[PDB]
């Protein structure tokens, strides 16, 4: 749809300039809209790129969040994110990066930020109970935004049927730093909560 | 000295606002100059960002260059770059994340840095072989980045007789995703070759 257009090519803008120089203007002339049927859709500049923060986070508090013992939950968890920020054209992961998002206008991100990062400290915690070692899952996690491509091709598309590499890398490194065992069949028990999950 | 002032200036600023939005005059303004006296010391707000990329990476090359086996020689190399990020004012090593350094203009910069990840993959690749997990090291140094404070007090001063937790536990984390048996009396090894190199 045309909102899903601008969506797509304020990710490539956004994520290749970065936020203060992007305009509405650059990216109605990407779409191939006037400005004005921009403005029909979108406020500002400013929602636009919180629409995509947003997608780089809820679905997977949400997910992250309805997701055996804690060993494999860790790890279905960190391979989902992993398995998100892999599933879409543009590298919209590198957006929190940006210093701006600091600001208080993007009060809501953080607050969503927050609350996944809470996730994944919480599980790391019910395995090495008061070890710092409980704050690196999430960083091992957001890694992948420095590994993937940003040129519009989709690294690796959502399957049923399987993991990309990266994700089950990342996943066992997730546990390796906690000392924890990793499960067998791991990739298989975790394509069954996205199964359960999306329905 | 004057130069010293500009840079800190703009580390403060570039590190909270991003590229785009600093200008010259904010930097000036900020220090306490006229703009003329900045433009004595650098022709624009490129060479004083520049100047920052660099001191985040040219000084651990030229030491992890110079850096017993490859676990010691790994850990070494992650604690002291760790130890580099947590040393300074500002946190200067975001400043790689922005969208610009992207550009051409900064090339310097990109051949410095591919330098600095080919001596870590390459010193993990004698630890695992043609194993994935050679790539994990470099990424989780830099998560220190967003681990420490941004607010002008320096996290961990520099110190001959001491490794801060977070550089201790960030190269443990480096070994423990290779599987790799971490080195007793490791703080104190690498501390020698601290005092060896900066002399």
């Amino acid at each position: 749809n045309p909102r899903e257009e601008i969506l797509d090519a304020s990710a490539e803008l956004f994520t290749h300039q970065g936020f203060a120089t992007t305009s509405t203007h650059q990216i109605a002339d990407a779409v191939g809209i006037r400005q004005a049927s921009l403005y029909y859709h979108f406020p500002s500049k400013t929602e636009i790129f919180l629409t995509l923060l947003k997608s780089t986070v809820e679905p997977s508090t949400v997910l992250a969040e309805d997701l055996a013992g804690p060993e494999m939950r860790l790890w279905a968890i960190v391979a989902s994110e992993v398995r998100l920020l892999l599933s879409t054209k543009w590298n919209v992961g590198r957006l929190y990066q940006l210093p701006i998002v600091g600001s208080e206008e993007f009060a809501e991100y953080h607050s969503q930020r927050e609350a996944l990062t809470n996730i994944f400290r919480d599980l790391a915690t019910e395995i090495v109970g008061d070890d710092p070692r409980a704050e690196l899952p999430f960083h091992i996690t957001m890694s992948v935004i420095e590994m993937r491509r940003n040129d519009g091709k989709i690294p690796s598309p959502l399957s049923a049927d399987s993991l990309p590499e990266t994700a089950i890398m990342l996943a066992d490194a997730s546990l390796a730093v906690l000392g924890a065992s990793l499960p067998a069949d791991r990739v298989e028990k975790t394509l069954e909560l996205i199964k359960q999950a999306d329905a």
